[PDB]
């Protein structure tokens, strides 16, 4: 090797966490590492909230490159929403470092309970520029105009239960990571990692699919009536007042997904995207694919077709590359 | 009865519904009755969206008592959003009726999955005149200001599935839905159903708590800290990133809600927030609880509440009123 390795952690095959420091001390923090975003926030010393109070927490005060702003920001995900206001200082990943602008957070209600229920401390978004708030370029961007990194890209390898643990590389891609070729789709606008894709699951296709793909997201997103012909030739339980679904992990009436394009063919079978839920059963899961309507019909191709798809994030060459993982480091 | 009823459908254990009709032929509609929102809503037969297949859908043309208006419109929903414009014509609930100004809708997709999977056609709210868009008073208030029935107040009885069906009343309360006394308190606002109450859970004691009552909110709503010391020792598993609350039944360490004020005490056992998943797992139950943060402290008492309750909304008095529900009618 010869890039910027961040090691990732796996939370039981549903999301993934890596870790970043920001101010010119140590002050670590847990992060979501998510190309679904174009920000970076972290929790505040000045927030009282009950979530706040389990995390590490973040203190302007005791680093000496900090930079005041205080510009009133609501940053809203489909799963909730966080405030507070701006502010600049050195984020430092892997071992390189840059001066940036992100978000202090002092309100995080909008966020539970899944906040105090997870691990993470905050978000460092990935997307591209018109993602962003505040027109903040992306870091590995920077990290380029710097000349700090080879090429303007990053990478996901992420970890299995297991097996092993992941990396995020930025600055160049690594073949110890996948087997096969990897194939590269062009974005059809620079704002989300998105893609355009044929959708077909046993008979229900959607032709030329926005696909969206995204690393803070913990299911597979299908657009809301795509769910419902799906549904159709399944047998699973309805989790009575959620939109949520059981099965037994070993059910054959299962889809795979087909995604495919001029260029290639990527499948994702049940194995991968099930939720499993020992706890409750044994060898019951959660179908963990969720109705999710955007302005245009959409897949959000998140977290379980990540774990098999070794996948290249490339700012130069405005795509997205894929290939099969490795099985093991 | 001297008052008019509209009879409540239970769906499928989950929600209820009542019949009111628009228009001045009939034309009827199924609506979630619902004192958490005030606004009447009802899909146009100008619908263009997907969602509105299966509806009921109303027809300006085929009425006499119709009024132009059109004035457009967002109608907004913790779950969802529902798109259209005004209009004004005759709403009749049980058989009292009024001129009404009304949403058409004609845009129901970011209202999925809910309405192509639930069986109601609209919402009918049943709040204060501030909670609505455009300053509508009241049906309950206007049925009053014009003398159709004796009192500006509706009551709540609850279906249960395997039981008796349910009554929305209107104008007067009904000896024969409750048990034992009456009891009132006054709202703390005129917005939402809201009273003040201390609700006091485990040794977890949170006091002058605003709570809500909402007939369209199918579960107990808690505040997210409060409900995350609530589950602490419980045997309860949340499903890792949702709202997914999995106990045995007979988990005999679980809790007894209890409200309270200077007039009365209200509990609610575990036999009223579970909710039986036989298919998912012998002897399991779901805990019926969202975790919900509202700027101030608040508790929704929704159907479950309702179930064992019995409720009695007065506008003229600014109160709501409750008693233990009747086993059976
Ligand atoms: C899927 C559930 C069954 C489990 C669960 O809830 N998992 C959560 C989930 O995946 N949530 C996803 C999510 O919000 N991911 C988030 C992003 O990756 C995507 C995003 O929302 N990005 C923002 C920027 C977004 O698009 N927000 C938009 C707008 O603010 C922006 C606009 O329209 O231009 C939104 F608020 F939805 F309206 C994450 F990671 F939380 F930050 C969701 C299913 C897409 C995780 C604990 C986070
Ligand atoms: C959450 C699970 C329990 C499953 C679930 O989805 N349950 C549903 C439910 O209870 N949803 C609740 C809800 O949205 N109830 C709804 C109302 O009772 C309250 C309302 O949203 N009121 C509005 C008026 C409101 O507060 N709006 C505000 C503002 O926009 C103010 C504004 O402009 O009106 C909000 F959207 F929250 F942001 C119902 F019925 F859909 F209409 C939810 C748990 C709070 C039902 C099975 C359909």
């Amino acid at each position: 090797s010869s890039n910027d390795n961040i090691e990732l952690v796996d939370f039981q095959n549903i999301m993934f966490y890596g870790d970043a420091e920001v101010g010119d001390n140590q002050q670590p923090f847990t992060f979501i590492l998510d190309t679904g975003s174009a920000n970076l926030w972290v929790p505040s010393v000045k927030c009282t909230t009950a979530g706040c109070l389990t995390k590490h927490l973040y203190d302007s005060s005791k680093s000496r490159t900090y930079e005041k702003d205080g510009t009133k920001v609501e940053m809203n995900y489909v799963s909730g929403t966080v405030s507070g206001f701006f502010s600049k200082d050195l984020v430092t990943v892997g071992n390189l470092s840059l001066p940036y602008k992100f978000i202090e957070v002092i309100d995080t209600n909008g966020f539970e309970p899944t906040y105090t229920a997870s691990t993470f401390d905050g978000i460092l978004g990935l997307g591209w520029k018109d993602l962003s708030i505040g027109s903040v370029d992306p870091i590995v961007v920077e990290l380029k105009n710097q000349n700090k990194i080879e090429n303007a890209l990053f990478t996901f390898y992420l970890p299995v239960h297991d097996k092993h643990t992941g990396f995020l590389t930025i600055g160049g891609i690594e073949e110890r990571f996948y087997e096969g070729p990897l194939t590269y789709e062009k974005l059809n606008h620079d704002l989300y990692w998105q893609i355009t894709l044929d959708a077909h699951v046993g008979n229900i296709m959607l032709e030329k699919a926005n696909c969206i793909v995204d690393s803070g997201t913990s299911a597979i997103t299908v657009p809301t009536d795509f769910l419902n012909k799906m549904l159709q030739n399944l047998d699973v339980i309805k989790v009575p007042f959620l939109p949520f679904y059981v099965t037994l992990c070993n059910n054959s009436k299962l889809p795979t997904f087909e995604f495919t394009s001029e260029n290639g063919k990527y499948t994702l079978e049940p194995e991968y995207y099930l939720q499993h839920i020992e706890d409750v059963g044994p060898g019951l899961c959660m179908l963990n694919i969720i109705g999710l309507d955007f302005p245009v019909p959409t897949f959000i191709l998140g977290d379980p077709f990540m774990r098999k798809y070794f996948t290249v994030f490339d700012y130069d060459n405005h795509s997205v590359g894929i290939a099969l993982a490795k099985k093991n480091l």
